[PDB]
């Protein structure tokens, strides 16, 4: 199946892949085994006039400066998480960071977190439309994969040993032949 694998990598996960116009899609991130793992950075492309981005706790609009909602990963006291977010929701553009911050402490653990969700966000269904929702390059990230800059307890940019997985498409897929076959149009005229 998709996501039966044994690579390295970073997804997003959809709550569900239909969505009715004013509902929400809870758009999950997660890694997968990324060897002594410690923060992430990321960018993600939305059609803004398609999809609005929220939180998914209190279903408010982002802010081009707005927090994610923390998953599994990096929401450890002990090792000093810090986070935020940077956007031109205006251009349907989203990034974010969080990170532990004592990562000599962590290291002391010897225990790394390599796999689990990372940061979640909502998307309010605008229209009843196909759109995806794609991690992107960055000018402001020109060290990054596809969208995508990972970093372990060293406080070293992971350059190689994962991929990145778009998360898939949003809403239409018709493909269907069922039977809905009449003329009840309105509309107007005289």
């Amino acid at each position: 199946n998709l996501d039966m694998i044994k690579a390295s990598y970073i997804t997003m996960g959809y709550d569900k892949n239909a969505a009715e116009v004013g509902e929400i899609i809870k758009a999950t991130v997660k890694i997968n085994k990324i060897t002594n793992f410690s923060g992430y950075q990321v960018n993600i492309k939305y059609d803004p006039t398609v999809l609005q981005a929220v939180n998914p706790k209190t279903g408010v609009a982002y802010t081009n400066s707005s927090l994610p909602t923390s998953g599994e990963l990096l929401v450890s006291e002990d090792y000093g998480p810090i986070v935020q977010g940077v956007h031109k929701i205006s251009e349907g553009i989203l990034n974010l960071s969080r990170s532990y911050t004592a990562l000599e402490v962590y290291r002391a653990s010897e225990s790394p977190e390599e796999t689990g969700t990372l940061a979640v966000v909502g998307f309010k269904v605008l229209q009843k439309k196909a759109t995806t929702v794609v991690f992107e390059d960055s000018e402001t990230m020109p060290n990054g994969i596809t969208g995508t800059t990972l970093f372990n307890w060293y406080g070293n940019r992971i350059q190689s040993g994962y991929f990145v997985i778009q998360p898939g498409e949003i809403n239409s897929a018709p493909i269907a032949t069922a039977t809905p076959t009449t003329k009840p149009t309105a509309f107007a005229s005289t």
